[PDB]
């Protein structure tokens, strides 16, 4: 009964093998908008993904993952609400049944069909696996997939998932630039959280931005294709991968905008 999303061991029976599901850091979460607070001293966010390196792409069983070779020192996200520079190591999605729902963060309610998140450690702590047992380890850039005209820079992971259909596949992933999967601006909401999927570290800072990609029917469709399953097994399609929004509790989500 390894976590997962089936209704045996979905994010509602997490908290059981990792009580901090009910901490008072835990992503995703609800961006209310009227109590969001502006803040103008936030500064505009830097994302260098120039010379980001892709290596592979891996079917990890509830999502695939494009790992980059974070031994590189240019492709890096700072700025913005940060003290400190972030390494690349690798972006997933997360998708739903349906267009109707799939992010994590919702606006207001609003539920997208996918959400990105960029996933960055902290240049202060040697490798991720140590910075994510500090309060300040990640930096993860989300960003919100709605349906409509298709992202040119999403295509070459649209098209090399029907290679790793079944869990525990993989295939070469190098020559990607993930700058491909980047709105027009940068504007962004902030808040301190956790990862989404066990163990549900509270080490980030997230950065969410207000502007969705447009991603087509046919792209988003894609994904529904991947299975949680191994090969052989019985097919269980990959969808509604998403972790509902917790409560914000103590928090202050403050934002770029009003
Ligand atoms: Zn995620």
């Amino acid at each position: 009964h390894h976590w997962g999303f089936g209704k045996h061991n979905g994010p509602e029976h997490w908290h059981k093998d990792f009580p901090i599901a009910k901490g008072e850091r835990q992503s995703p979460v609800d961006i209310d908008t009227h109590t969001a607070k502006y803040d103008p001293s936030l500064k505009p966010l830097s994302v260098s993904y120039d010379q980001a390196t892709s290596l592979r792409i891996l079917n990890l069983g509830h999502a695939f993952q494009v790992e980059f070779d974070d031994s590189q020192d240019k492709a890096v996200l700072k700025g913005g609400p940060l003290d400190g520079t972030y390494r690349l190591i690798q972006f997933h999605f997360h998708w739903g049944s349906h267009d109707g729902q799939g992010s994590e963060h919702t606006v207001d309610k609003k539920k997208y069909a996918a959400e990105l998140h960029l996933v960055h450690w902290n240049t202060k702590y040697g490798d991720f696996g140590k910075a994510v047992q500090q309060p300040d380890g990640l930096a993860v850039l989300g960003i919100f997939l709605k349906v409509g005209s298709a992202k040119p820079g999403l295509q070459k992971v649209v098209d090399v998932l029907d290679s790793i259909k079944t869990k525990g596949k993989s295939a070469d992933f190098t020559n990607f630039d993930p700058r491909g999967l980047l709105p027009e601006s940068l504007d962004y909401w902030t808040y301190p959280g956790s990862l989404t999927t066990p163990p549900l570290l509270e080490c980030v800072t997230w950065i969410v931005l207000k502007e969705p990609i447009s991603v087509s029917s046919e792209q988003v469709s894609k994904f529904r294709k991947l299975n949680f399953n191994g090969e052989g097994e019985p097919e269980e399609p990959m969808v509604d991968n998403w972790r509902p929004a917790q409560p914000l509790k103590q928090r202050q989500i403050k934002a770029s905008f009003k």
